[PDB]
């Protein structure tokens, strides 16, 4: 029953804590937590390749894409492993995250342990924006806050 | 051929970047980088068990100890896996770290990916301080900076 945690920090007001849980080996991963400081609405929410914060969110690299696919939403079969879609902030500025995903894992080749959770500036278009950036980043924009995903108890 | 990296931050002056490189699987890990903000002399330098930064360096737990052993130095047979000994800060408060270890790994059960690098306040006594603290922490004192260890390019 693996568990992970991620503390999200950026250059601005956006901060939060994301929990990860996988009760079965290679079974679904439950992703839940809270992010505050956001503008109201949808924000891209992706696992990026590298858990490298040496240069802020920038050195986390691209959406985690071990199987070399195009960008999609969580419910797409065309997607990066790291494609978790959007999270929704209320007028509050808080996004209560609750996601369940079978593509990310906390063990093996698709493990996101040691990688980076990034919350983005803009709504993720889920690869339907009809341009090359869409199939890359979802047009999700800049990286507002991130942290390395670590093993939790 | 694995690489990892860690940005150490804390509440005070201490901060650094620590790189890990394992050329061969199950082979030596090279841990190198620099930390500034330190008082001159030797400072405990250990891998702690959890990549949990939710309450600062505290939530990192104890030294990484998969084999349930007592605190030792890196050269000792009786050591924790995360027991990397001391690092040395020069007069300018800068510690050039260059360690080669064979017990920590970047994969398998002794993998330090997703765990926490902590630099400590005081010198690590290597488990020989003659008390309980010694056999736990090396009497290395408080956690001055830390970061989660993540996959690097
Ligand atoms: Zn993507
Ligand atoms: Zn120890």
């Amino acid at each position: 029953a693996t568990k992970a945690v991620c503390v999200l920090k950026g250059d601005g007001p956006v901060q939060g804590i994301i929990n990860f849980e996988q009760k079965e080996s290679n079974g679904p991963v439950k992703v839940w937590g809270s992010i505050k400081g956001l503008t109201e609405g949808l924000h891209g929410f992706h696992v990026h390749e590298f858990g490298d914060n040496t240069a802020g969110c920038t050195s986390a690299g691209p959406h985690f894409n071990p199987l070399s696919r195009k960008h999609g939403g969580p419910k797409d079969e065309e997607r990066h492993v790291g494609d978790l879609g959007n999270v929704t902030a209320g007028k509050d500025g808080v996004a209560n995250v609750s996601i369940e995903d079978r593509v990310i894992s906390l063990s093996g080749e698709h493990s996101i342990i040691g990688r980076t959770m990034v919350v983005h500036e803009k709504q993720d278009d889920l690869g339907k924006g009809g341009n090359e950036e869409s199939t890359k980043t979802g047009n999700a924009g800049s990286r507002l806050a991130c942290g390395v995903i670590g093993i939790a108890q």
